[PDB]
């Protein structure tokens, strides 16, 4: 019935996982040849069979059809093609259950090493972008209200550092994910006293699951990267949601590239930060892959269930939407527009209000008075109608006598952001130490 | 307006946060003073005012009241009562972006610490209990269909793998969760040139935070916790999915304590495992917790957004709700009583189907046509109205010649759990290998 | 910039809206000519165009590529290359913001016909069989623990009355996706005094959108249906658990037929019951689109935003999804087969203990002591090897004077199955109604 | 076991359903002297001290404790150390699987009473403001860049628009929440012929439940109120996010009022919009419950499982959350202050280039074409300082010979919201006739 085969995962997804399906075959034909079950004459001839397979996939040949279950079944079918009997060997002790956590952790060990290269360009280019754009300072907001201002740098480093802890977090799930689970049969474990360690090392994964029922029952590993990618994606659609806010006319921060942008097909003055609003969607799609999986697996009881193969199209969708907006989102940091200008014009007076009350507190006024006087300032320049620099200190000595001509050094932006040296502070030298940071942690990351 | 109120962080979640927030202050102060913005003098009258309220805190008196905005406010406001003016001092340069972040990773390393303790005592209950029951066999299940027969204790071990890789991703949250992000203000940083490493080592932490607005905007720990939580309550929800089957009468396979039961105040021949089905239910509610903060999170722009503040709420409820289920799943499996007899009972012949099989293919057969002549037996018998272990050896050489008097060796589930030896099966000597593995890794995790 | 395409929806996703999308253009076409914008000659030729498109796509051709944004601009791609120039004027007034809701709101409108269709279907399976096998008799359960008895029929139509919850739901969010959004232009609305009810009417909506800026942004509609099958999924992964439980061999209460069931490669004497696991497993799957869209959908500001373009992937996924899924579950629920015997032999005494204490309520004794009663009644049977039912008078007198010898009367399921007449009870009057009331219930919502 | 019970519901949780569960004990009392468990003086005696604790409560009393199960064994528990033993006739064939979905459903009836009124007082805030500012014209945005000019309040009523399908959707559920479970007993029903419809009418239910085993099992009542509040937030969400950009200085719009906003400890010169934040996090918080509810349910077996506790601190916090959110809302759009001066200043001429385009499609330019031109128009005026609202008629002729001097007359904002006149769009006449829509189906609604 065309119909409970159109429940079961599909033709595409099964064919992206053909290439690893094949290779973990032939590691075990040969733990099989070693462990007496096939003689040298008949693993030849089924390594050459896979082989052959192999050079099919390459040339474009899609192996697996809506006739096989999946594309394990799709490659014993295939192999007896074009061998005969003897691929029926290689079924001997193999379950379905642990081929499919197998092939699955291939492809994710092979698509982790892709998506982390991309991730650390991403980082790479937020980062050098900071060091070249460094002297450049505007207003930072809490409440999406103007607050002190802040290095334009520093608001760059700010979602490279978040950045860096998802790369960290993807390197950890990747320690997990490389543990094999070949040979745990289809919950008992392999009959035959197949050699594990022979499994592992051939098919490259740094140890071999502990128990045979829970590395065929969990997928940890599925869950675990689907909540670190969602968590990456949250990252990127904050930053997402601070570029297109800032690419608005009423801010006037920056634009995009042409090549991360598009127009109306109505209104002939537009331009769109389509780019940033894709990738800001994504993370409600990658969330929805998490929730999936989550949802599949709670309460499902001890051992193998099918439930589970819902984790393949949740994986390769996640795959897929990471190592597409990694790029994009590395194309438009690197090639957006900032306009310093209006961001020079944006650093009104009101944002130094606290550096107007550190100013008293300095003069030996504690902090509560002095948060009082400089917003008593600020509502008299707002009752005179007029900026606080503006001023005159006698205007200001009517607030607080403690008020000197000195007072003036306060309003300079230069000096506000410099004042923040104290490691993580938005003083050019905090900056510096965070590209350093940054630069070695990178380093560490790629090792 | 009562009502805007009530929509912030409540009473009892304000006051849980009350005494990290005095510790907090209290490494702030000092720092202020080496800062230069409080004479030793001003300080100790400080520390001893926070003491105050630390010993205060200590008597069950609730400092924080619904006309206090949070605890930090709260905190402030009687400092300021017990000594005057000079509390206002302490307040330079503080915001409360940096203070709620801190207090609330000082509460998490504590309430981590203790989650730990538990969880790896509900790990090694499992794991004891694994090496006691060693000897006892009962049918394992996929699709909830018997399988093939496998330990007892291989189940039980099933569990504790995946409770130690949840132990394992705790651990790597509190290594985030430990760096110190106070001396971030408001989005900025500090601008006294504070003391970061100062304030580190007081408080605890491993080391500072890189970024100043990241600091302040993030709520990665948040989520990662949450995250872990999250999987930790999907193992056990399977757990409690097998045991709550287990206890049914039709399995008969284990029967909980009292303890951890309750009756019917309607049927008085009730005897339900309320234990269990309250821990399955909590995955769904710790579930809830994540999706709420990943959405709060989704698109809010940097830096701080008053939105942030329902992390408080939700990790304390995950701590608290973790803390228990985890001593109860340890109660309930310390304490069940399993039924050898019946999970003896319950082993069947037709479970051998696959050992009847691999005794073909060791005579010559490949496994798919060995497959297939062991599913024939198994349709003869069931033709028959007989087991497969009842099949003469007559009936077996009608399916093939092949069968020789030595298959009734097949039919013993002792003889079939035994061939599982390479490592991870159910075979005796792999599950004492596990349960010396996992002894390491529990003292390991415990380092 | 090909990767930021990747970002986009797929090619199949958009040939799936490809019929709606023409059938839209079509009906704006003859507004636009009505609106003085197309000569009565222009129309036609326009008009002629869309019907080839039209042709091409029943012919399996595939008009959107990768170079195309989505299945609007295929289209019009495609009926300009029919055309020329003059299939430009199509464009007059109209955004993809209006066209996307619109395309989506008609491709909706038919595939939710098709899931009610069997949605019904389904309900009625589980109430026919139920009124056939209305004697039998099993288990019924709560903590998984047996607690008293009931009718399988019962059973069947708990599940029926769940899902005719989900079939009136579902009606009522296809009054709200029954809205025309076209005519609401890119936000504004339209400019050219367009004929809304034509359209309407021509289109076959209901009624028309109220607001221009809500109508373009807002996707409620959405979000309800992915809502509505979420629930409904829940209720077939509660049945399928149900079921999956019911076909052990520890229960031995039904099989399912080979059509729904799958063998193992490995285990030679395996038979699974993969029809209710492929179920169940939907359940998380539909859930994690209903995530998707509202995490979309949260704190993004007025009016379009392109993020809501995710919404075409996770609608049709939920439909085709839920279109298979009900009718798995009507050939499961019509071709499995119960063990009568198993399910009798099933019923055991203890069950009965509440029917024992009720027995000493009629005798004048209060409800807790009664209860109490009966609780050392079944210890007394089990420390005594026996089950409640052999206990002697005499025992039974050990534990209370007010035992008569016809309490043996207690010790009968059907009795005790019977004793349930009140509405909505486990009783045969009682679900010989409920099956007529079903039949009504799925009759009225049919008649709409 | 006394960590088994930290994994219980609340005391305060219980304490919430203190009175609806008096009030289901109620019912059921008279109901079982009728069918006589209860004689008509047993009955006036465990009537009366139900009454009694019932004023305890009223005094703020707190009947479950620490040692309580539930708030149902706590009335019970209390009841009987006010009358002894005949307190236990209440039990008779009564089940705590009922009670709670009993409890539940009434405490959701009176508490979605409140929300409907709060809701409906959101909207008329936003219809009647709409009204009032009915001339103000500033910026509509798509992608959050600057489109066509619409009414602030088109803006307005876009969000009244939502929330009335909100209201809409609450009420549907509110339905199917005022269906009586009492008399399902633990799955089976009830035993004792209890007049199901006296309970109804005594307890205000519109009907009865159809099946026990449905009744005690299923939390849909729970699922669908939870699932309308999270779409209902999602749509504040959505107007926060605006009217937070719009508070922002570089757009400012308009401020939100003193009591709605709130300053820094830090920075003195902070006006934060608070309540609108607020708002928006309730969205994820709402969500949230929802979530976990349906995780819940997710795979449950028939009939009834402890699982299903987890309903009540879910239901209870969106009910409260929900009520002071709609609250907030409604006093912050009541009080907040617009700038028409900056509204005004906002609308720039490029916004314009469509009605532009437009302009060229009258005198018969292929859309296509006058797209272009538009475009080439705005290009033009930026490369050379100006807007194409001062282009000379010449640049304009350099661009197409069509351009003559009556196109100055597409330069008027008015004008340009003036156009959209066919029903929804952003026009005064269509404004006007979507706040007599609105009016009439609150009208509407209020009167069921």
């Amino acid at each position: 019935d065309p119909i409970m085969q159109m429940l079961s995962t599909s033709i595409s997804t099964e064919q992206r996982l053909s290439e690893v399906d094949i290779q973990a075959s032939i590691a075990y034909a040969k733990a099989l040849e070693k462990a007496g079950i096939l003689t040298k004459t008949e693993l030849e001839k089924i390594l050459s069979g896979l082989e052959k397979i192999s050079e099919e996939l390459s040339k474009g040949v899609i192996v697996v059809t809506q006739s096989d279950e999946d594309i394990q079944t799709a490659n014993e079918r295939r192999l007896k093609e074009l061998i005969g009997d003897i691929a029926g060997k290689l079924h001997t002790g193999r379950s379905r259950n642990e081929q499919v956590v197998t092939d699955l952790k291939l492809f994710m060990k092979n698509s982790l090493s892709i998506i982390s290269t991309h991730l650390l360009q991403l980082i790479k280019t937020l980062v050098e972008r900071a060091a070249i754009e460094i002297d450049v300072i505007l207003p930072g907001y809490t409440h999406l209200q103007k607050a002190q201002p802040i290095r334009w740098s520093q608001f760059l480093l700010s979602h490279a550092v978040a950045l860096t802890r998802d790369s960290e977090r993807l390197g950890e799930v990747k320690k997990r994910i490389n543990v094999l689970p070949l040979g745990s049969g289809a919950l008992a474990g392999n009959p035959l006293d197949i050699d594990r360690e022979m499994l592992r090392s051939e098919l490259e994964f740094a140890s071999i699951s502990l128990n045979s029922m829970d590395a065929i029952s969990e997928r940890d590993f599925v869950v675990e990267f689907l909540s670190v990618a969602t968590l990456l994606l949250i990252h990127l659609s904050k930053m997402a949601e601070d570029l297109i806010i800032y690419s608005t006319s009423e801010f006037g921060f920056l634009t995009l590239s042409d090549a991360f942008s598009t127009g109306s097909s109505l209104m002939p003055q537009k331009k769109n930060p389509d780019s940033l609003e894709l990738i800001r969607s994504k993370s409600g799609r990658v969330f929805g892959r998490l929730a999936s999986i989550l949802m599949v697996l709670k309460g499902l009881p001890s051992t193998y269930n099918k439930d589970l193969q819902e984790d393949k199209e949740a994986v390769i969708d996640v795959v897929d939407t990471l190592t597409a907006v990694l790029q994009v989102a590395t194309g438009v940091i690197s090639t957006l527009q900032i306009s310093k200008e209006n961001m020079e014009k944006a650093l009104t007076p009101e944002m130094l209000a606290t550096d107007l009350a550190l100013y008293l507190v300095r003069k030996g006024m504690p902090f509560r008075q002095a948060h009082t006087a400089s917003g008593k300032a600020v509502h008299l320049a707002e009752t005179k109608g007029i900026a606080i620099n503006n001023l005159t200190l006698e205007d200001l000595k009517s607030i607080s006598p403690l008020f000197s001509s000195d007072v003036s050094q306060v309003f300079n932006f230069v000096n506000s952001v410099e004042q923040y040296t104290a490691l993580g502070g938005t003083a050019k030298s905090s900056v510096t130490t965070q590209i350093e940071q940054l630069r070695e942690l990178m380093k560490k990351q790629k090792e």
